[PDB]
């Protein structure tokens, strides 16, 4: 054994919240948490937060609880509390700009870092609020915090979204559309990745056969198909999904630069609700798919 005093402590108290081989994965989960050469990314805290609660046992996932403190939107605590509910067991803070975790009491760590979805705009910052969602069982993005270089900051709530899900919820039964906006959603985003990485590297000859093998294996690893002629029109995408709740309020600015802005407001939302749907990064998988592209790229020269 060469766990930490905290560790064998945390362990030992939380280790039959876990069956057969789901222990030894809860294990290392925790190790990559607290104890590796450092510190997680708040996204990847709360993915790891997740794969506890679903590595354990129904009768002990009541005890991984998420909520936002008096319901203060700005902030938001994930915790995996005791059987008589008797203190806290760990605890994860995630605030505006910072977040920081306690292993039975203990502060592990406090981490600082740039939440900015529009970090290719300067002179413009924006953020992501966030509450727990039942119906994704994840975090998804609540409201949408704007803060412009002459008018006070816009708090424009985006919990309009988790309807679209619940409305969906007694219908054609979502579960049907799940399938549909993953093979769609990422298939573009393996699309942009190869256009992408094309255009910067014009002065090399990436042949459009090269283009699509990339595509085609990438889809491939990735297991989804492509079936999209048509889209049965009767299926709204998480795109248009929070396009719509976007303009639902009276946000509407006229300075200029929205083409490019709104634009990728949308994107990072999306990505963000993607990625509380189906527990996927939309942003790594168009990062391997450009990195397909350049690797069969450099096969093909020889």
């Amino acid at each position: 054994n060469t766990k930490e005093a905290w560790w064998k402590v945390l362990w030992e108290k939380i280790k039959d919240f876990f069956f057969s081989t789901g222990k030894a994965k809860a294990d290392r989960c925790l190790h990559e948490m607290l104890f590796a050469e450092r510190a997680p990314t708040r996204e990847r805290l709360t993915e790891i937060f997740f794969e506890l609660k679903e590595l354990a046992c129904a009768s002990q996932r009541d005890r991984f609880q998420v909520h936002n403190p008096h319901e203060n939107d700005a902030t938001i605590i994930l915790r995996i509390m005791d059987q008589n509910e008797e203190n806290e067991l760990l605890r994860i803070t995630q605030n505006t700009d910072t977040f920081s975790c306690e292993v039975m009491g203990n502060l592990y760590f406090l981490m600082k870092d740039r939440p900015d979805i529009l970090k290719s705009h300067p002179q413009m910052t924006a953020m992501i609020k966030r509450r727990y969602s039942e119906i994704v069982d994840y975090p998804l993005p609540s409201t949408l915090c704007l803060n412009p270089a002459g008018a006070p900051i816009l708090s424009v709530p985006l919990d309009n979204i988790e309807g679209y899900l619940y409305t969906e919820l007694r219908k054609g039964h979502l579960d049907g559309w799940k399938a549909q906006e993953k093979a769609t959603y990422l298939a573009a985003k393996i699309q942009s990745g190869i256009e992408k990485t094309t255009r910067i590297l014009h002065h090399a000859n990436i042949s459009e056969s090269t283009q699509q093998n990339a595509f085609l294996e990438t889809m491939a690893m990735c297991g989804l198909k492509q079936l999209e002629i048509p889209p049965p029109h009767t299926h709204i995408p998480i795109e248009k999904m929070v396009k719509e709740v976007l303009l639902a309020d009276k946000t509407f600015q006229a300075p200029s630069t929205s083409q490019s802005m709104l634009a990728e407001i949308v994107e990072a939302i999306s990505d963000q609700v993607f990625h509380a749907i189906f527990r996927i990064d939309p942003q790594a998988i168009q990062k391997m798919a450009e990195e397909q592209l350049t690797t069969l790229h450099v096969r093909s020269e020889q």
